[PDB]
Parts: structure tokens; C-alpha cells; sequence
């Protein structure tokens, strides 16, 4: 299995590439950046190789800058990225530059979009690549859900892995926390002693702002997004067939909603999205999801016009 | 167990702290930096926590800038650092600021020095801290041997785990590769060029990329200590006569490492040339150590 | 950390000891049995050590028959055991023989009772040992819920990890399945037949095979404790008013478990019928506990 | 991946089956025993399933007693077994009963022989199955090597995984410890401080007798052999291509020796034995190997006559 990380010189891409190489299911990581960043990629390659020696693990680490260097990858991770609309237009052009026509040379490629705005760009990437709708996903609200898990786990003083929760919708201000799917040890939080003392609304506000707040303090998410990328790639390559909240193309599975890429619970395996789990949302949760799809659809239309 | 990472905002410290927190044996990581770095520490804490959530792992992450924030740690990882002698002088003063008198408040602390020149600064840390000689180690030539291992596994086109090499002495230009204890597939094995590359590799990666290798090496060492694994690792350690009667120096040697730190220096049999090279390396390191100690006096 | 397994020569004890030794957090396993079982203990020790070597793992394995061989363990796993009341009487006397006064010599010991009737014998162990109420637990209805989980995952043809159920109360015929806290894929969900199977499953497997399930459950509990993981697990624990004001009984309840043992009984909200069933189960368990305590007096 | 354990009701087979089910690379374990042991297999299946729930792992667990129940397995583990010659004859008949002609219905099967005498029966199984020479191996001296590792690790007070050693030849009294391949942390033991204080000959004597000594105390190896089986199956199914000492058919790779199955270092992967590593043996070590091949060859001839 070959995984190509486009934007491997960035904070996100370098850290993702280093953690992906440690996966037993990843036999090659290809580091892709623009031609002028070649020396940075050479240093990163050496450093990743050194981490692999320390971990007594194996991976071939290659570098490149052209379509032929990564088109044949099993998974292509798009982390390259630079006014919200102007940013979307600039990053949509990057998507197109790298992913246009991939389906023709590698119809079996799986693309994971990380570049923001991730829901819009997942749709762009899907359309320009020509790949099947199930083979292009975005990170979406998976990391937002993990950030919500942290806050909940800390409140109940439980191991973070004991908390199961889901946030769906836009990777942004219209994200929808799904309390009806939130549990501590399988126990619905509404039945947990102390859930009354948890300020859900403040937590959601913290999650919505965590990205820019981390950007203004540390300089941007790095280890969290790298581990989330690693978790998704592993789920795919090992064909684990587990449900994760990712930005995926909708074709009528939820509330008849169609023609958009947005964060939803999807079972993922070696062939990509195996199914959009139809999620049993409470009335107010379904309403919020609808408001979120509307925003993402309008933004998606603008980006498609631009390209 | 609590692990404090001093210099947690740097390239080495942040990556080490993030990988350390993933260890099941590490219940708490404390990120230490200077007062003006508080904002960075807070963002780093949030990002590491999110990474643990995504890994199905868990840890308490705290932050601080003051002695009382880290002195009670089980392991203190010193990665903070800024002419070679001017550099040694300034980094020695950083070690002294953070580690002087630690044994008075936490006699059972273990210190892992990563700041360079690491062999010199392991001795500095040992002396200022007051800790027993087995409780202060440095990460030195093991980093050099990891790179050498990568070259050997490539030559023989073998798995990484099938190559086992060892470099002792100074983490620097007097490093001693021990070909005597270098095997491929369990069987004893242009070395001069490979060594030349190994010596230059750190500045080579510095001039290109600017991390992950050192961070993973730190993680393996702390894990070996906290799980009392008793592995024979190459670390910078205080010598007290076990090898060739050599005393009063911290330098890269094979050492059996466990929860009590250095359980024993392992005196591997060296060919005559390997021993002579080690003795030269000790001389260099002793001289640099005397300068650093006199500078912080 | 040291884990002692009392009854290490039995089907449960030997398998538990072997799986416990594989844990990175377990540095030493002590196998305890009766004097006449010394030869078996020695063969078991060698076989577990070989299994660790084959797993690239490591542990110190010791053996004994006497109090001083295990009383200083961090965790003591009680699996030794031989009319229902006659059985309770004889197993209670075994608990008393091995665990009476442990708190006097090792106040920080944690006891995990597996011997049946486990809810009764958890109380017996707590009282004879003198240990604080949070340091003695039993493995009870969790075993019943594992089997229930297998039935649910089969019905919905889903992954095991996607099913989360919970059975509280007596590890026996008054067990209370908590459908309120049973989810599939994160979403809240012939139950009467499934329960009937669950209740009979232990005698069903006894009448066919004669182990691995209980051993793995024991391993998860000890790991949660020694790595201070703070997980909400169903264990037999002493109640002191957290659920419905109920006091002075050991019974299966949700509990946040860590290095200090039971950190808190978690009072999950029960539907009215679930609460009534729990109260009936407590009554049964209290009666059996009073008989056992009077029998060992 | 489907793994069938023949003799799953025994001490070896039950424990192997339980640990194999925990492997992520094992999706099905089929428990095979004689028809009259069906109720024992039903209880074992339930117990393994219960351990999988405790570990939050998945495996389908099936049971059977006929050729069609296991012939299609990816790996067939033969642990069923009952005067050394009379034992060999009886266990050779068991081998033949279960493995004759497997190549015709499943030419891609891999067989792991555990039944003793393992070197002889690996050859029997190879010949009766009709499978390619690289697809039938025996446990051989792999467990003897692990027992030697224990003794060495204890002497140096090091983690057992720090010790690398190899024993080759017969799984029996003519086994050959290969000190020239024995190291502590990559450091040859002859260069370790204290190797002079290690009584190699007593250690070897302990290894040679550990089997019967464990049989007379605990009742026979159980967890050790089960973990060694699990390690070999994982190496194969995950195509790890690592060198392990197993009983494998020799065709001239070592000292021109041919036409025997005996413990040797073999690189193992998804296609079975990828290569018999030609081992650089010291003079006295090569001599001992030769004496060992002679014993195993004579015993093999007797067993083939019998069947
Ligand atoms: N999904 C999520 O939740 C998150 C999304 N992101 C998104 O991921 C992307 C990467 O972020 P991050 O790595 O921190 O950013 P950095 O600025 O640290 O790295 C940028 C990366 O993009 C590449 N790049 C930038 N501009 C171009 C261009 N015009 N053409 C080709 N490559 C280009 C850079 O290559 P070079 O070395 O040549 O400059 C480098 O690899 C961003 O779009 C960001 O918004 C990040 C954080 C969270
Ligand atoms: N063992 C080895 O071979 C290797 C070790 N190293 C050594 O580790 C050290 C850190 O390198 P690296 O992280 O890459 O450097 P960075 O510049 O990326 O980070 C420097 C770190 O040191 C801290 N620091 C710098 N000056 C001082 C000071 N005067 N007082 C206190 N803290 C200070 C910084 O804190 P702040 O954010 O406040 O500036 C920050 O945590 C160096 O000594 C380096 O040589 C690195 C690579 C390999
Ligand atoms: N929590 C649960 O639901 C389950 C728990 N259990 C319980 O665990 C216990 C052990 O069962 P299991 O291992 O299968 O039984 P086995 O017969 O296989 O083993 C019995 C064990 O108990 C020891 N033992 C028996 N009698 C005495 C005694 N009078 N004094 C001291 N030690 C004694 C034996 O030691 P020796 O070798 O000297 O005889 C041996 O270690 C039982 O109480 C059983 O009910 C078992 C299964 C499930
Ligand atoms: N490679 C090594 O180092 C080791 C090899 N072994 C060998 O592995 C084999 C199994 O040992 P172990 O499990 O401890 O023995 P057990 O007696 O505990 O189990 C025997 C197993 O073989 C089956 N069996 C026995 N006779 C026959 C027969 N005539 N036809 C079909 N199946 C039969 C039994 O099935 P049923 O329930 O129907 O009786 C059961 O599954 C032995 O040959 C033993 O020598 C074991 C230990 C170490
Ligand atoms: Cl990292
Ligand atoms: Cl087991
Ligand atoms: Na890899
Ligand atoms: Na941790
Ligand atoms: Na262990
Ligand atoms: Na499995």
C-alpha cells in the first residue's frame, strides 16, 4: 500500500506523513510538494526514516512533485493549501491542479481531502478527479468530534476512549453535535450523573473555535489532525468497515438530501465509503443539519463556478 | 507516572511530548517553557489532547514555567536550548537554571538530557542536580546509530529490525562505531563514507527540513525506564571505572536501563582500534566537560 | 507492579495468569496454589515464560503457597475455589484463609475476586481483609454482559465493538440487564430468551468444554487498574448509598475504576422496572451475604 | 483469512485457537475435532467468542469434523495427536487421514504441523498433501529457541526480546544451538560481560528436557506453543517476510542437504517459505546439524514405510 501526502512540507502534511509511515498497513509514503520545496522533502524523508529506525518499523519513503509521482497511490492525502471566498477559490485551484483526471490513470484511487474549507473542497475534488462518489472523502467533522470527546471525557473524569460522540454537518460554524448519539461507556450521557452540570453550549462553542484558537496560540493543529488522518487511512487500508464522521458525498441517504459533500457518519473500508449510515437524528438536530447543508451547498456552488 | 518536557515549545520538545503522551505508561505529561511561551504551551496542550482522543489513548496534560511545575516528575526530559564553547556555555546555564538542586526536592527523579552537546550537558545536569549517578542520562550516539542502521539495512536490502549496530563515545566527530557488535539477520557482519554521512546527517537535515527521529528515540527511552524493561541501550551515562578503568565522564556507552535508570554500564569487548578510538573520544569529552563546568561556576 | 493469582493452577487462574503476564504494565506475576501443587506451579511458570518469549514480552514469574508470597502484591486475583450454601460456605472459608488481615501488612493492596458466588465473596473478602471499601472488587455481571453483547452483535450482524450493553445486580438469576444503557453503533436500542441463554451459558459451557473469556475479562480489569485508566466498568463493589440509598452490600454496579480501585459508583438512571429488579437482586444478595458471614464466624 | 485448527479440543489446539482468533489478520477460526467431540467444540467456541467480546475483537468461530470443513482454510494447523516408532506410526496415520490430497482441492493451502515428532510428520504431511514444498512447515525448534532465549535473558537480566538466538535441527535430542547467531541487543554473547558465567551446556540440557519436564509437572506445554503457533500464523498471513526457525523441507540450500524436513532458519510470508536462509555455521555446529539430519532422515523413512 502506497500513500501519497500532497503538501508534505506543511505542518499538517509532514506530521501526517511521519505517523502514516508507522502503520504496518502502509508500505510506502510518497512526499509530494512543489518543485522548489525538494530540499525540504529530502530532509523530511531522512527524518521520517530515522523515526522508523527508532521504532524498528519499515516503510519506503519516496519524494516527488509531479502527477506521475503520486497518481498510482492507493490513497492520496490532500493537505496542500494556502476572505473566505478568495481562500476557497485559491485552494480549489490547488485541488484541481493536483487531482484533475486522476480517475483516468488510477480509477481505484481513494482521495482524502484535508485542505479547508474541507466540505467544499471534497466536492470539488470529487468532481475534478472523475472518481466514483464513494472514493473521495474529507476529514470534515471527525476532528471536531474528537475535540468534543476531550471536553466530555474531562468532565466525567473518564478515559477519552470511553466517550463516544458524533458531530455532523459543516466543518465550521454550522456543525451539529448529535447528543442523541453521545454516550459514556455505552451509557447515554442524558442518563449519566452529572450531565446536567456539563455546559454543552460552551463546549460546542469551544470546539467551533478550537481551530483558530490553536492557530493563534500554537500556530495551527498539527498532531491532532495528523492522528485523525492516520486513523482514517488505517481504517481504509485495513478494510476495518467502521463508522466515522467524514465529509462524504450524499445521494439521498439522509432526509433525501443530495448533491453535497458534508460531515456524516459513514462506514469506511478498502473500497472507501461502504455506506452512509442513516442517522436517527432528533427533530432539532435534523433542522440544524439542514441549515448546515444549505451553507455548504451555496459555498460549493461558488467554488465550482470559480474553477 | 508523570513526564515533564522542558523546552516543550521547540521542534524537539513538542514532538517528543506528543509521542510520549501516547505511551500507556505515561499518565501525565507536563509541558514546560518560558513565561512568554504560555500561549504556545496552551495551544500545544490542546493539540496533543486531540491527538490522544484520535488515537483512543489518554493522558493528563499540564503546563508550567516554574520549578514546582516539574520537579516532582518521574522523568524530566531536557530539550531546551538556544561558537561551540559559547553554545556549550549558554546551554549549560540553561541546564543549571532548570535542574540545579532537583535532588533536594525529588531524590527519585530521572533526568534525560537531549540538549547538545549532550554528553557534556549530561555531566552538567548530573552535577548541578545532585542526583545519584544512575539517574541522569543523555540521548547521544544512539541517534547516530539509528542513521547508521538505515544505511546498513539499505546496503543489504533487509528489514530495519534485522540490522543491529551500536555507536559509542561522543555524539559528535569522535563517535566510535562498534563493528564488533553489528549484525545482520543475527549474523555478525564503504563504512568510512557511511560514517562521514552519519556525522554530517544532523546538519544536513538541519539545512533542509529544520524532529520525528529524536522524538521517537526519546519515547523509546522513557518507555524502557517507566516499564522497567531492562534493555541494553546506548545512552550518555556517567562512567565509574566499568570500561577500561575510565571514570568521571558522561559519554555514550551500552547501559542496561530500567526504572532505577542505569542499572549497569555494560562493558562490551572492543577490538583494539575501537578501544583506542573510545579513549580519544573520552579525552575530547572530558576537556569540553571541564570547560562547561568552569563556565557555569 | 506485581499481580498475584491465587488458585493459579486451576483452569481460570492459569489462563488469567498467562494473559496478565503479557500486559506491559505487569512486571511480575506470582502464581499461588496449595503446597501439594508446587510441581504444577513450576511447570506453569516455565510455560508462561516461554509464551512471553514467543510474544516478545517479558515478566518476572514467581511461585508460592504462603501469605508472604503474595501479600505485598499490588493486585491479588482470587480464583481459588472448590449445596449452593455449602459451596458458599467452603469458598468463603477459602477467601478467609488467604485474605484475612491483608490490610495489616499491605494497606494499599487491591483484591479482585473471581470465585463464585462472586458478589457474596467480594463482601467476604472485603470484611476479612480489612481493606478500604474501594480496594476490593469482584468480576460478576460483566461476564454476563459480554455474552449478552455477543447475542446483540449477532442479531444486528454488527461488529462487537459497536455493541455496548450493561448488566448489573447479581452475577446469577437476579441479574438486571440495563436496556436503558444498551446501544448499537452509538444509537440507543427476543430479549427474554437471550437473557435465559445468558443465565444458563455458564453451566452450558461447563457441561461441554469444562476459561479464555473470564481470563481476558480479568486481564482488562487489572490493566484498567494498573494503568489508572478511569473506565466505567461493571464490577461487584461495596455500595454505600450511591444508588437508591442502598448500603452494606457488594453487587454488580457501574464503577469508575482506576489505580485506587473504585473511584466512584456511577448511579446510572434506571427505568422503574430496572430499579425494581435491582432492588430484588440486592435483597437476594444481602441474604446470601449474611449467611456466608455467619458461616465463617 | 480462515485458519483451521485440527485437534482444537486438545490442550494445544484449544489455546492456539483462542489466541489466533485475537489476531486482526485472522477473520475466521474453524475448530476441527472428531465427530464425537462436537459438544466440546461447541463449548470451546462459546468460550472463545466470550474472550473476543472481552477484548472487543471480532472473529467468526466455526466448528467441524470433516475434510470439507477445513480444506478451504488459508492455513491448516495440525495439532491432533495421540514407543517412539509406534507413536510416529499412529500420528502419521492421523496426518494422512486429515491431509491426504489437500493440494487437489486447495492448492494454495499452507499447513503448519505441530503434532510430534514434528520434523518427521512435516515431511509426511508434505508428501501426502501433494502441496508445494514451500507450503508445509512444522513448529520444529522455534519453541526450543524461545526456551533458550528465556534462560539467556534471565542470566543477563535483560528483557527477553533483547535476546536473539537460534536452535536448528531436530525438535529433539539432536537439536543444535547456534551460539554464533546468539546476541544480546545485537551484541554477540561471546562479547558480552558474563557469558563466561553462563553454563551453555546445562541450558541446552534444560531446553532438550523442558517438554517432558513440563509434561510431568503442568501436563504439557500449552501457552508457549499456542503463542508460537500464533506468531507463525501471523507472520504468514501478514506477509511479514521474517526469518524464523521452523521445520521446513530442504532442497540443497544448506550443505547440499536434501530430502528432509528439519528445523532451519526460513524467511516466511504469505506464500509460505520464501527462502531457506543459508546459515553461516561454525565447524562444530555444521557437524552437529549433519548428525541431526541423519536421525530425522532415518525416522522419516520409517514413517513413510508405515503409511
Ligand atoms: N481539516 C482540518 O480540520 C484542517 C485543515 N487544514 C488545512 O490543511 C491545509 C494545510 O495546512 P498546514 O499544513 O497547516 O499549512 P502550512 O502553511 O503549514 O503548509 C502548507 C502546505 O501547502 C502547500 N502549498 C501551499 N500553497 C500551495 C500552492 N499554491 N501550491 C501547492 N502547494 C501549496 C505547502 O507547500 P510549500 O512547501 O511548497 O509551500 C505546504 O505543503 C490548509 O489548507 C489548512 O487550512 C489544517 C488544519 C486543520
Ligand atoms: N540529541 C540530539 O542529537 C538532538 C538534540 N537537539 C537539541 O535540542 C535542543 C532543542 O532543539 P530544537 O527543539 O530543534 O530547537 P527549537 O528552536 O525548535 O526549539 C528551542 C526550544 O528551546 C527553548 N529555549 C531556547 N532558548 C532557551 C533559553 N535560553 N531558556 C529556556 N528555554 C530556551 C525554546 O523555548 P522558547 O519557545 O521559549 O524559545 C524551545 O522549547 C537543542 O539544544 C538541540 O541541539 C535537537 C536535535 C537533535
Ligand atoms: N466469575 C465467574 O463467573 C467465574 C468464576 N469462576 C470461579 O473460579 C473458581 C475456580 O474455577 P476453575 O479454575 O474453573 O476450577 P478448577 O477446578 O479448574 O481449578 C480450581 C482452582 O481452585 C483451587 N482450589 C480448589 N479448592 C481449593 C481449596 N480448598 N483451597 C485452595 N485452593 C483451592 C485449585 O488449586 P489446586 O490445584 O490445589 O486444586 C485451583 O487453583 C471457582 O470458584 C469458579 O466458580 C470460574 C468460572 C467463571
Ligand atoms: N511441537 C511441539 O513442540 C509440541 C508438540 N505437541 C504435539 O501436539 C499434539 C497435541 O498435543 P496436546 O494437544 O497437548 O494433546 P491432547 O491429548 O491434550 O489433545 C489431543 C488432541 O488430538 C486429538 N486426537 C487425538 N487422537 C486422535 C485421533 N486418533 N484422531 C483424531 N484426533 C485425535 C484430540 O481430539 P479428541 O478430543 O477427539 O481426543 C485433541 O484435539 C501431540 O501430538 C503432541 O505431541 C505438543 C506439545 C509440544
Ligand atoms: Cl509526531
Ligand atoms: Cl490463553
Ligand atoms: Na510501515
Ligand atoms: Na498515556
Ligand atoms: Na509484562
Ligand atoms: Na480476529
Amino acid at each position: 500500500s502506497k500513500v501519497a501526502v500532497i503538501g508534505a512540507t506543511g505542518r499538517v502534511g509532514s506530521t501526517a506523513a511521519a505517523r502514516l509511515a508507522l502503520l504496518d498497513c502502509v508500505n510506502e509514503v510518497t512526499l509530494i510538494a512543489r518543485p522548489k520545496s525538494v530540499d525540504k522533502l529530502r530532509g523530511l524523508r531522512r527524518d521520517i526514516l530515522h523515526s522508523l529506525a527508532a521504532a524498528q518499523k519499515d516503510a519506503e519513503i519516496t519524494i516527488g512533485c509531479e502527477r506521475d509521482d503520486y497518481v498510482d497511490a492507493d490513497v492520496i492525502v490532500m493537505t496542500a493549501g494556502i476572505t473566505r471566498l478568495d481562500l476557497t477559490k485559491d485552494n480549489a485551484a490547488i485541488i484541481k491542479k493536483y487531482l484533475e483526471g486522476v480517475a483516468e490513470e488510477n480509477p481505484e484511487a481513494i482521495v482524502l481531502v484535508v485542505t479547508n474549507p474541507v466540505d467544499v473542497l471534497t466536492y470539488v475534488a470529487l468532481k475534478v478527479s472523475g472518481l466514483p462518489k464513494n472514493r473521495v472523502i474529507g476529514l470534515g467533522t471527525h476532528l471536531d468530534s474528537m475535540r468534543f470527546r476531550v471536553l466530555i471525557a474531562k468532565h466525567f473524569n473518564v478515559h477519552m476512549s470511553e466517550v463516544h460522540t458524533r458531530i455532523i454537518g459543516e466543518h465550521g460554524d454550522t456543525m451539529v453535535p448529535v447528543i442523541s448519539s453521545t454516550s459514556v461507556g455505552g451509557i447515554p450521557v442524558t442518563r449519566m450523573p452529572g450531565w446536567e452540570d456539563f455546559d454543552v453550549e460552551e463546549a460546542v462553542r469551544e470546539v467551533k473555535e478550537a481551530g483558530q484558537r490553536i492557530i493563534e496560540t500554537w500556530g495551527g493543529t498539527q498532531f491532532g489532525i495528523a492522528q485523525a488522518i492516520t486513523n482514517l487511512v488505517r481504517t481504509i487500508l485495513q478494510d476495518e468497515r467502521r463508522v466515522l464522521t467524514v465529509s462524504a458525498y450524499l445521494d439521498g441517504e439522509i432526509d433525501g438530501i443530495r448533491d453535497v459533500c458534508i460531515g456524516v457518519p459513514a462506514r469506511l473500508g478498502r473500497e472507501g465509503v461502504l455506506e452512509i449510515v442513516p442517522i436517527e437524528l432528533e427533530e432539532d438536530e435534523m433542522r440544524a443539519f439542514r441549515r448546515s447543508v444549505k451553507v455548504v451547498k451555496e459555498a460549493t456552488r461558488e467554488a465550482m463556478e470559480a474553477i
